C-alpha cells in the first residue's frame, strides 16, 4: 500500500552508518515514490570518532573538514558492502519500522540511469550529444545543531560512485571551512528529489 | 475525495495568522501526504503591524529583526489556542476551499514522534535538536538581495499541552528600510506521524 | 496509471530549449502531481550560443551575466509558441497531446494582480554551476508572471550572478520545488 512506497531506514534508528569507524553515526534517510520522482528527507548524527565532536582548531587540515556517504546499489536496488549505511534495517517501511526479510527488488527507488549516467565525457562529442555532469548533483547546506551559523557544505550526488561493482549511488557529500570548536555533527534535516528508475 | 490527502490554510487567505497583533499576516500553508512524508509549501506576508514596513534605520533593536510563528497541536492533530495560525480556515482541502465543519482528526499530517521527540552523559543513546529542523532563508519580495533565515522545527513547542508542533522561526541582520515582509514561497518535507 | 501522473521533458532529452539561439539548451524539467500540489525538479545544460561557455572576464555587460527561460499555457495547460521550450517532447510520460490543466500553477494561489502579494508567486534559491559550491547562480522560479502571447499561465526561470566566471559553461545542478496546482 503506502508502506511499499517508503524504502528508509527507521524515522530513529540505531547507530547504521561508517563515516570515520564501524556503526558510528546514525543517518536518517526517508525515500518516498511520488510518481516519476523520489521524495527524500536525510539527516547525520554522528556519535563517535573524528566528527562526533568537531575541533578544527585542535585538528585543522582537510581530512577533519570533510567527509562522504555512499549508498552503493546493485542492478535489482538492493544495498552493496561497500556501502556507508548497514542494510539490516534499510528496508520497506512497515507501521514505524520495517518489513520481517530483507528485500529483493528496488529498482523503483533508484536514480534515473538516462537523467544520471554514471560518466560524463565531453568533447570529440557534438552540443546536441552533450551530457550534464551537475544534473547528477543537488547542491544545498545543512545546519550543525540547526544553526544557521554553522552551515555544511553538502552536496548529493546521484549514480557517480563505481566502488564495488554498483549500478547505482546515492552520494552525500559534507565539507565546511569555518574552524567550528566542539560541535558535535549533528544535522539539521534536509528536503531533496531525484528522477525514479523504471522495472 | 482525493482531497482528503491535503490540509491547508486554503490557497488565498484572508488574514489569518497573528504575527506582532491579532490577525495582522495571511499564512499560505498546504500540507500533502505523499506516502511517509508530508511535502509542504509555506510563505507570509504581514499586512499591518511591527513588520507590516520592516525599518531596522528607525527601529535597529532585536524584537524589530526576528519573529516566530507556532502551530500547535493536540493529540489528534486539532489546532490549540496558543497558535499563531487562527483555526477557522485551516481544514481538508475541498475544491480549492475548504470542507464545511471543522475535522476532529488529522494525526497522519503531524510530525513523526520517533523522527522528531521532545528530548544525558552517553553519545550513543542522545537524540538529535538538529534533526528536528530545516535551516533555509527566504527572500522578502521574492529578491535575492532580501534574505531572512527561516528555521523549520517539528514537535520543539511545549506551550499549551501540545503533543505536536511546527514552528517557523524568521530572524535577520541587514538594516531593511522600508522593505514589507512578503516571503517567498518554500517547499519542506517531513516525516509523518502513523494513524493506529 | 502513474505515467499520466509525470508530465515532463523526458529525463534525458535532445536540445529542446532556446536560451540565447535556437535549440541551443536541454531543459530536464519533470512535473509529478503528488495531491493537490506538483513536485518538480529542473535543471538547465546549454550546449551552444552565449552562455555554453560563460566568460564575464571577456563579456562584463549585464546580458551575458542573466537570462530567463519562458513556460507559456493556454487555458487548457497546452504550451504556447512564445515558451522558450519546444513543445516536441514534452508530453505525459511515456509520450500524442497535452491537456493538462491539473500540472497548471494555481490561479488563486498565484494570481495575475487589503495587501496582495508579489513574493508569493516565487521561489529564490540558489543553483550551481558544474555542481560546484563556489560557482552559485541566483535562480528565482516564478508562477504565472508572464502575459506574452495570451497565456493563462506561467513558469519562469530567471538565472543571474555577480562572480565574473571565466570559461564556464552553464551547467546547472538539480533544483527541488513545489507549487499548488490548479484543479480541473
Amino acid at each position: 500500500e503506502n508502506d511499499r512506497r517508503t524504502l528508509w531506514t527507521t524515522p530513529d534508528p540505531s547507530p547504521n552508518c561508517k563515516v570515520s569507524e564501524e556503526k558510528d553515526s546514525k543517518l536518517t534517510l526517508v525515500l518516498t515514490k511520488c510518481g516519476s520522482q523520489i521524495l527524500a528527507s536525510v539527516s547525520l548524527l554522528v556519535v563517535k570518532g573524528k566528527f562526533a565532536n568537531i575541533n578544527n582548531k585542535t585538528n585543522p587540515g582537510e581530512d577533519y573538514k570533510k567527509f562522504s556517504v555512499k549508498l552503493l546499489f546493485d542492478a535489482n536496488g538492493k544495498l552493496l558492502t561497500g556501502s556507508s549505511l548497514d542494510g539490516n534495517y534499510w528496508n520497506y517501511k512497515n507501521k514505524d519500522s520495517v518489513i520481517g526479510s530483507p528485500y529483493e527488488n528496488a529498482v523503483p527507488f533508484m536514480p534515473n540511469s538516462t537523467a544520471y549516467p554514471k560518466i560524463i565525457n565531453n568533447g570529440t562529442a557534438n552540443p546536441e550529444d552533450k551530457k550534464s555532469a551537475a544534473k547528477k548533483t543537488i547542491v544545498t547546506n545543512v545546519y550543525l545543531g540547526g544553526d544557521a551559523a554553522k552551515p555544511v557544505a553538502t552536496t548529493i550526488s546521484f549514480n557517480k560512485e563505481t566502488e564495488s561493482n554498483c549500478v547505482y549511488s546515492i552520494t552525500f557529500d559534507f565539507a565546511w571551512n569555518k574552524t567550528y570548536k566542539n560541535v558535535p555533527f549533528d544535522s539539521s534535516s534536509l528536503t531533496f528529489s531525484y528522477i525514479a528508475q523504471d522495472a
